[PDB]
């Protein structure tokens, strides 16, 4: 009863040893996730922003094109 | 002439793809906001129900010490 | 014994301890929720304003650039 | 006033490549921004539970003193 009431006492103290190793693992995982989860949106994001800017200059070449193609309607 | 209709026909292209690169940007505004939301909330109720669960072994750790100390003291006390 | 009482005493005092610090890491996590959200609208709503104006001013070069052809459609209509 | 026109694309395209800049230099800053509060909420929860775990261990240690003591009287007796 005693030794049976001592078994108890070190299945829990086991019990809270895995539970405080099991915190630590996850919180470096979910700092992981995180990272990569912002990352992407971010890098996402970055490779928009690149588009936009590629093709705004498209557009000005294309005005450049295209006032130069005036500019022998006119010659 | 072949020229202007080149160009202006390029240049209706590339205004076409602007507008839809910026709405691209624009529309994933509450997806983003959403999901941020949702990532946010799934890790901050698994950690609390891990607390929730230190919490209880805690609990029962402190009854089960307090049970034991019953038998000593009913020990002690037919001892006396 | 005088011991047996002291022993007692951390005990009840480690058990308030113990009791406080999870409150504290549940009204954390509910306070932090929060600061999620604000912090996150606060830089959302940064990046449409910018994305807008961009937009916008992208929108002017363009119309500028019809105003120009305008222009010469008309030194051509000649 | 093609001229002028000209100046007026020249300034509007000066603005866009600052306009672009400002939202790179604000991405980048955000970043490390949101990982040092990502971080530091992370530090703070990880050292609270440190905490706990000593906690308990006092409380196992206080535990012991109180049964050690228990199991002197009942040696005394």
């Amino acid at each position: 009863s005693v030794s049976n009431t001592q078994n108890k006492l070190n299945e829990l103290l086991d019990a809270i040893r895995q539970e405080f190793l099991q915190v630590s693992q996850e919180a470096n995982t979910y700092r992981l996730q995180n990272q990569k989860d912002y990352d992407f949106k971010m890098n996402q994001q970055l490779a928009e922003m690149q588009q936009i800017r590629n093709t705004v200059y498209e557009l000005e070449l294309t005005h450049r094109k295209m006032k130069d193609a005036y500019e022998e309607e006119i010659k």
